[PDB]
DNA sequence: CACGTACGCGCTGTCCCCCGCGTTTTAACCGCCAAGGGGATTACTCCCTAGTCTCCAGGCACGTGTCAGATATATACATCCTGTCATG
């Protein structure tokens, strides 16, 4: 069981913030090295890098959907 | 060996498109029949060319010898990275 990856992907986003944004791959990497499932999740992955996308806490820099670029909010 | 910039591509995102299914049409297929065109076969007679003795002729073997381009040296651009400034 254990929370759910939301806070995981946010702890994995928030890790680096550099000023061009973690790409998919190089997040779900992070999560892997964190320990969170990245194979056969990755549909759940999908998802979820889509609803957070959608939501607004946080803001995708160049990149389309879950591809490219990510950063955070302004506030 | 070592600094450095770019490369493959991973994964989604997002447009894009082409098979699945099904129907409708239509001429392909079938199959049936008429007819003749030349493929093929036989005949005939004619071209046509390899060979050969010989005879002569040019092209390679070989030597050489002399200037076109290799080599070398001094110049000019290329160009590409570097440096600098205006602007969104």
């Amino acid at each position: 069981s254990g929370p759910p990856v939301s806070e995981l992907i946010t702890k994995a986003v928030a890790a680096s913030k550099e000023r061009s944004g973690v790409s998919l791959a190089a997040l779900k990497k992070a999560l892997a090295a964190a320990g969170y499932d990245v194979e056969k999740n990755n549909s759940r992955i999908k998802l979820g890098l889509k609803s957070l996308v959608s939501k607004g806490t946080l803001v995708q820099t160049k990149g389309t959907g879950a591809s490219g670029s990510f950063k955070l909010n302004k506030k």
